[PDB]
Order: C-alpha cells, then sequence, then structure tokens
C-alpha cells in the first residue's frame, strides 16, 4: 500500500513531465497552497505562496508549461503520517530560448482526507540555482 501523500507526490511529477494541465491541478484542493520556495521570490511573490486553483493555474501557464520542467526524486522521507512527506528534489527548466536552470532542494508533501494537495513547499534559494548556456 501506497500512502495518499506518496501517491500524490509522485503524480504531481508524473504530469508535470508530460505537461498535463487538467491532470496536474486535478491533484489538488480549491484551498491548495503553492510555495516554491518559501518566502519571496518570482515563484512565490508576496512570500506566502500561490493561493488557489486559479492562481496556480496562472503558476503552470507562467513557469511550467512553456518552460520545460521535470521533477527527479533523489531520496524520500516519509513521516508517521500517511498524509505528509518529504523529497529531496531536482527540478530542471528550460526558458528564454534554451537558458537552463537547475536547483537541488527538500520539498514538503501534504494532502487532506480526501488526498488533494493542500501544501507544497520548497526549501531553497538563489544561491542554489545553477543556471546554463546551451
Ligand atoms: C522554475 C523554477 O523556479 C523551478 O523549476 C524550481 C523549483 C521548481 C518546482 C519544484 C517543485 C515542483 C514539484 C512539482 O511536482 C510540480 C512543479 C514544481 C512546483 C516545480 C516548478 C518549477 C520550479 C518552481
Ligand atoms: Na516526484
Amino acid at each position: 500500500t501506497q500512502s495518499p501523500a506518496l501517491i500524490a507526490s509522485q503524480s504531481l511529477g508524473r504530469c508535470t513531465q508530460a505537461k498535463d494541465r487538467e491532470g496536474w491541478l486535478a491533484l489538488m484542493a480549491d484551498d491548495v497552497v503553492i510555495e516554491t520556495p518559501i518566502g519571496k521570490s518570482v515563484t512565490n511573490p508576496d512570500g506566502s505562496g500561490i493561493k488557489g486553483k486559479e492562481a496556480v493555474g496562472a503558476f503552470w501557464d507562467t513557469h511550467i508549461a512553456d518552460d520545460r520542467v521535470t521533477v527527479t526524486c533523489e531520496e524520500t522521507f516519509p513521516s508517521s503520517s500517511p498524509d505528509e512527506i518529504a523529497h529531496i528534489l531536482v527540478a530542471h527548466a528550460e526558458f528564454d530560448g534554451g537558458f537552463t536552470s537547475e536547483v537541488r532542494g527538500v520539498f514538503t508533501y501534504r494532502v487532506n482526507k480526501a488526498g488533494l494537495i493542500t501544501n507544497l513547499r520548497g526549501y531553497y534559494n538563489l544561491d542554489m540555482m545553477t543556471f546554463g548556456n546551451q
């Protein structure tokens, strides 16, 4: 048996690697809060996270859809709750014509009783990102 948290996190990645916008959003609760990273950033403007399914849809359009985002799991850290889990992820992206970005950080997931994602939080900053010219 896979826990609702692990199923959710892995499903989110598969939908990302296939640019399935609708399937991606269906894995989330209507009150989902995405904080990638935690704190103020271009991917987290006010530093309190992207709140709501509409705003995460916009986030997908702005930062994932045409940016070739792919997430790779390096190590999984289960908790003693089936609804919360942590991963060491490596996120890669391609933008502005072919410029690349890559960062490795801790990502925590949380689902509600129905198993829908309510929280996704990333522990990383700019100094951890690496950029490319090909
Ligand atoms: C462009 C960037 O700054 C990043 O590549 C660096 C951090 C990346 C997160 C990592 C976590 C992840 C998990 C998923 O399964 C869905 C997609 C996201 C949210 C993914 C979006 C692109 C981000 C924001
Ligand atoms: Na994943």
